[PDB]
């Protein structure tokens, strides 16, 4: 059956920037695709809506998805505790693939990145689940907004998001 698709529509100090919209390689990495697409819609009574990305690094990546503590500490995934890293099939091969930011070997919970470049080193750490479909140019909008410590000049939230058919 067909990969889902998710997007997300990102502001910048409440201003609307654009949507970003991702397949997710449920076909591969199901349980992973299941997790960031069900946060995505926020059928479980949580998820991604109003989350910021609070990490970025202009020439490597965006990291977000921590929706309970707002700055990398925090997230949940949707199965109740953290989760094991279903394979490294996938690797990190440029600008636009989607993986799980973790604390180290199966710890997964909501945390993800989009990568803005090339970054092998994190194959066989991280579990990458998906790629930039439409709005690539957003987020290299959003990454400007980084700096060389992560801190972001300004506040860049998802302001919504969903799955499209
Ligand atoms: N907790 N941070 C991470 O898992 C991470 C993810 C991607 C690049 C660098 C760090
Ligand atoms: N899981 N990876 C991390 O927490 C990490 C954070 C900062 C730099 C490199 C790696």
């Amino acid at each position: 059956m067909v990969n889902p698709t998710v997007f997300f529509d990102i502001a910048v100090d409440g201003e609307p920037l654009g949507r970003v919209s991702f397949e997710l390689f449920a076909d591969k990495v199901p349980k992973t695709a299941e997790n960031f697409r069900a946060l995505s819609t926020g059928e479980k009574g949580f998820g991604y809506k109003g989350s910021c990305f609070h990490r970025i690094i202009p020439g490597f990546m965006c990291q977000g998805g921590d929706f309970t503590r707002h700055n990398g500490t925090g997230g949940k995934s949707i199965y109740g505790e953290k989760f094991e890293d279903e394979n490294f099939i996938l690797k990190h091969t440029g600008p636009g693939i989607l993986s799980m930011a973790n604390a180290g070997p199966n710890t997964n919970g909501s945390q993800f990145f989009i990568c803005t470049a090339k970054t092998e080193w994190l194959d066989g750490k991280h579990v990458v689940f998906g790629k930039v479909k439409e709005g690539m140019n957003i987020v290299e909008a959003m990454e400007r907004f980084g700096s060389r410590n992560g801190k972001t000049s300004k506040k860049i939230t998802i302001a919504d998001c969903g799955q499209l058919e």
